[PDB]
């Protein structure tokens, strides 16, 4: 598709065979989303943004579906407000910007 | 131009006279630039992103030039990690995400 940035960029992913909203987040290196259960080896990671760092647990070789695009990579997970996909995962889905 | 994500989406700015290095973000409602001093009558606001909120000052339609395309309109400035140009703008110079 072509997403036009009017509307926050926000796509259905199936994650751990639940489905979420999240964000299209060009501004974000790695994938963050709401706390989840889905058990796994995870490395404990701080992640920063605007208002400082937050606490997360990285997931490695999590399977993801983005708006019907299979992708296979790094996630975050912790107390994010709003579920975040960046660059690891939009490189996997083909997705460009352009102007 | 079409940028591929497996870099940070940096480009060059011209912000109130100075160049600057910004990064083109799709996850983010307003333009944030690190503190610098730009004229005209600015109010005070506050935004939020991971790790919560900052404050900035709002410069109103302000002259942006990113990656030789010109926007004119709201940029915050305050303490962000990274100057980040977002749907406010991307939308001026006719950005879209596309896969």
């Amino acid at each position: 598709p072509q997403i036009t940035l009017w509307k926050r960029p926000l796509v259905t992913i199936r994650i751990c065979g639940q489905l979420k909203e999240a964000l299209l987040d060009t501004g974000a290196d790695d994938t963050v989303i709401e706390e989840m259960n889905c058990p796994g080896k995870w490395k404990p990671k701080m992640i920063g943004g605007i208002g400082g760092f937050i606490k997360v647990r990285q997931y490695d070789q999590i399977i993801i579906e983005i708006a019907g695009h299979k992708a296979i990579g790094t996630v975050l997970v912790g107390p994010t407000p709003v579920n975040i996909i960046g660059r690891n995962l939009l490189t996997q889905i083909g997705a460009t910007l352009n102007f």
